[PDB]
């Protein structure tokens, strides 16, 4: 009957149902949030809402993404303290509704009467999507926005920049695109796989990305931009090796190959940390989320042992860690960033490999995004006083095979990473309470070394997307496999009505 996914804090089923009618009149950044509401619901149902048996009243006790929503057969009313607040009351509204409504599609009206108190477990409720490996372009990434926001997910990671691939327009350096954003392979060798020799790529203009953000923005979800360095950062190497290779005699080109690069850039030359600040402050002018994303997963320390400067420089800082010339080239960076103007100003995020370093140089301000070791590493995150994004390998790369069906697409895994199993993770288990504050939240991560089809990503998306962003916002004693099984199934009509594919095997 009800199927409300996630599952709200509180919901009390009352008494009878609200009628619509043909018209109704309404009570209210709040009346722009509501006026996209009223040209969906008419869209999808031919009510016409004039501006009370609708009332959105402010209330500022609320956090910042809460609600309530109280349906009786008189009236429907919703109070919040923020527009993403009033955005979710009516994303909720919907779901009460015929599918068709959250699809946003007329087909061939009432509520039942309800009342919910409703507020996000975790602040970060996040999908990451690598474009490096493969990429998929601004069409496809508007349809995994729009996936994200039935869900109320409110983070999008976007991983621009890896060894098989650049796909941001940098204006000040050119031969990112140009050089990194094409290669002569489509498939990424790995195995008795070879490289395919087709001419393939694409990138985002400076334009596209405001675009994306824009589009994002008015379904509250913010941006975050990922240039992994200094590792993952082949193609970069390959488009300007005279600085940023550690070994700039020798070819360099975009890898074809699938896994982990010793091609790293190479921190301790000067025109390298040159670089990577003018990336960051074209990043800063496209990317109005406070947050910046520089990587720091699989950095080989290889090369930096076999160049000069890199070992002089690791005299001078006085370490035997050839890891903590990473942590100081992120010292660098940090330090420039907070010599800007306040509004240009950017908190970092880390994979959790940084934390492999002498850490305290950076200082305790930075986040850590957890995914190998992932439980571990937030736990040591947190009680350093860094906040952490749990994104764990196990279970929550979604792009691993989610069944062991011989009939199942080519991606990592062994079939072990069910609807169940993502949905069974528990975040804050045996978390004590002293450092649950600094868990930000949850985040589902799909990584395209063997995805290159939009049909291939969507199906292996959906429907765990779902359970992660349960799992993000549902306070876990709320949450239930088979409840959300239950729920989950009356998506398939939306999933069909949008033309997305998706798993089957719990549908
Ligand atoms: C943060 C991070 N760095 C690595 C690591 O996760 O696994 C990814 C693939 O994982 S998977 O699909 O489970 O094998 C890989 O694509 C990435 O380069």
């Amino acid at each position: 009957e009800i199927a409300l996914t996630p599952q709200p804090a509180h919901l009390t089923v009352k008494d009878g149902r609200f009628e619509f009618g043909n018209q109704l009149k309404a009570k209210v950044s709040i009346r722009m949030v509501f006026e996209s509401f009223k040209k969906e619901l008419q869209e999808a149902t031919g009510i016409k809402v004039s501006s009370a048996r609708i009332i959105l009243d402010l209330n500022p006790q609320l956090p910042a993404e809460a609600y309530k929503l109280n349906v009786s057969k008189k009236q429907v009313r919703i109070e919040a303290s923020r527009p993403a607040g009033f955005y979710y009351a009516l994303q909720t509204l919907k779901q009460l509704m015929p599918r068709n409504v959250m699809a946003g599609v007329a087909t061939s009206w009432s509520l039942p009467s309800v009342e919910i108190e409703d507020a996000p477990r975790f602040e970060w409720r996040g999908f990451m999507l690598d474009e490096g490996r493969h990429f998929f372009g601004k069409d496809e990434i508007k349809r995994v926005i729009d996936m994200m926001a039935i869900y109320k997910m409110n983070r999008f990671h976007w991983h621009l920049t890896e060894d098989q691939g650049w796909r941001i327009e940098i204006k000040k350096y050119p031969k990112l695109t140009e050089t990194g954003a094409w290669r002569n392979s489509k498939v990424l060798a790995y195995g008795d796989v070879k490289p395919d020799g087709e001419r393939y790529g694409g990138f985002y203009t400076q334009k596209d990305i405001k675009e994306i953000v824009a589009y994002a923005k008015k379904k509250f979800i913010e941006i975050i931009p990922e240039i992994d360095i200094p590792g993952h950062s082949q193609a970069a190497v390959a488009a300007y090796p005279e600085f940023l290779a550690c070994d700039p005699r020798d070819k360099h080109e975009v890898w074809l190959q699938q896994g982990i690069s010793t091609d790293v850039i190479n921190v301790a030359n000067p025109k390298a940390m040159q670089f990577a600040k003018e990336v960051i402050d074209e990043l800063t002018e496209l990317f109005p989320f406070n947050y910046i994303h520089l990587g720091g997963n699989e950095c080989p320390t290889r090369k930096w042992q076999k160049n000069d400067e890199c070992k002089k420089l690791l005299s001078e800082i006085g370490s035997s860690n050839f890891r903590d010339l990473q942590i100081y080239f992120y010292k660098q960076l940090k330090d420039y960033i907070a010599t800007k103007p306040a509004d240009q100003q950017r908190q970092l995020i880390f994979w959790n490999e940084v934390l492999h370093g002498n850490t305290s140089i950076l200082g305790n301000d930075i986040t850590i995004m957890a995914w190998i070791g992932a439980n571990a590493a937030a736990k040591q995150a947190a009680k350093q006083g860094m906040n952490t994004i749990l994104s764990p390998q196990i279970p929550y790369y979604i792009n691993r095979k989610q069944s062991k069906l011989p009939t199942e697409p080519m991606s990592q895994g062994h079939g072990t990473e069910t609807v169940e199993a993502v949905y069974n993770y528990q975040p804050l288990k045996d978390v004590d309470a002293a450092l649950q504050p600094y868990y930000k939240g949850v985040q589902a991560n799909f990584w395209t070394e063997w995805v290159t089809e939009p049909s291939v990503l969507e199906y292996l998306m959906l429907p765990r997307l779902a359970a992660v962003a349960e799992a993000g916002w549902t306070p876990q004693e709320k949450r239930n496999y088979e409840d959300f099984k239950e729920r989950i199934r009356k998506d398939a009509e939306l999933y069909d009505l949008k033309g997305w594919n998706y798993g089957k095997h719990i549908m």
